[PDB]
């Protein structure tokens, strides 16, 4: 089947890239960052 995670709690703000939901905008505003771009990785596995 194609069931999904039963999310609980409605949020006023919701991302536009993924569609997430944050109680406080500030929180989301910082989330969108992941959609814009973020450099974390670096060293190659070995
Ligand atoms: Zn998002």
């Amino acid at each position: 089947g194609s069931s999904g995670s039963s999310g609980s709690g409605e949020k006023p703000y919701k991302c536009v890239e993924c569609g997430k939901g944050y109680k406080r905008r500030l929180d989301l505003d910082f989330h969108q960052r992941v959609h814009t771009g973020e450099k974390l990785s670096g060293p190659s596995s070995g």
